[PDB]
């Protein structure tokens, strides 16, 4: 026995390593952990937009219904408010953006526990063929490495995706409801 | 060959057996959800308190503008002004608001730590074993064992601080919401 019987020798073993190895490259040193943190964020972040959102509409509302008592002599200005009000017609994008997040969430949790799944089972696997007489044993476990491997790299490109698209939408709200803001007063 | 059996990758060793049990009481502490459930545990406490930081600020506000209004007239609306004041008396609480953030980042960077050295010793103990079954390095394995152990007891030192520190941010965070609570209703009522 020497170091190297010790290491991904198999062809199934090569394969789960290679991608256990390419987790460990899309995570990088900060690991699961920094991932998790970065969705906590976007959650706060879309959290302060979304209270800027209910805070402008009612602001918006309320001048308008204001200039209402003298519907005739101030009508520009309601259609003005109006036009502000149309362009705040955002509540399907921050629904959106609630399901980008819970999806992240589960995504990047799933992915963990699948990573860890993954490296036991190779782990297991290599141990059953240095045990001599299991090498179909060795193989399935080696196989569902691999599997797992390839489950934690779904759900990571699903965070990715998902994590993106939260970005890009939180981005184009937090904007119509700075544009509003500034619009407005 | 048939020398090389099972129970043989299993803590067979003193040392090992020492990280293996520092390793199991880490797994028990963590249980099924794991770091992951800890993590998500901080940013639950950070967006909890943001809420109560804004809910103590938009009150103190509100307070100190209704004080102001009724000290237009100060001697007739004393009385009125001293409830108020007491208001403000109960609500000096940016100490216990800083403290609450204090504990908070303590614990965020301490589970961060927990599960960096959790890993680490996982990787150590492995490494140990291998070390053994090598046939000619029994020292070498001892080194990477007692390194998996003190690894181990970092992961658990860091987990006991993130405990105590999410602990007292929680019964700090009871305390400020009833304040905030209580200044609320007194000032509607």
């Amino acid at each position: 026995i020497k170091e190297e019987d010790f290491f991904p020798s198999t062809e199934e073993e090569k394969q789960a390593d290679k991608a256990i190895k390419d987790i460990e490259n899309l995570i990088g040193e900060s690991g699961f952990p920094e991932l998790i943190e970065n969705v906590c964020s976007l959650k706060h972040e879309y959290t302060l937009i979304r209270s800027d959102f209910y805070d402008v509409i009612t602001k918006i509302q309320n001048k308008k219904i204001s200039l209402m008592k003298n519907s005739h002599n101030n009508r520009n200005k309601i259609r003005e408010l109006v036009q502000l009000q149309n362009n705040l017609k955002i509540g399907d994008e921050l629904d959106k953006i609630m399901g980008c997040i819970d999806t992240a969430e589960q995504e990047i949790r799933s992915a963990a526990f699948f990573f860890d799944e993954a490296k036991e089972s190779l782990k297991e696997g290599i141990i059953k063929r240095l045990e001599k007489s299991k090498n179909r044993a060795a193989s399935q476990l080696s196989k569902k490495a691999l599997n797992r491997a390839e489950d934690a790299l779904r759900c990571l490109e699903n965070y990715s995706s998902k994590k993106g698209e939260a970005i890009g939408r939180r981005s184009f709200i937090k904007e119509v409801v700075e544009q509003a803001k500034n619009a407005l007063s």
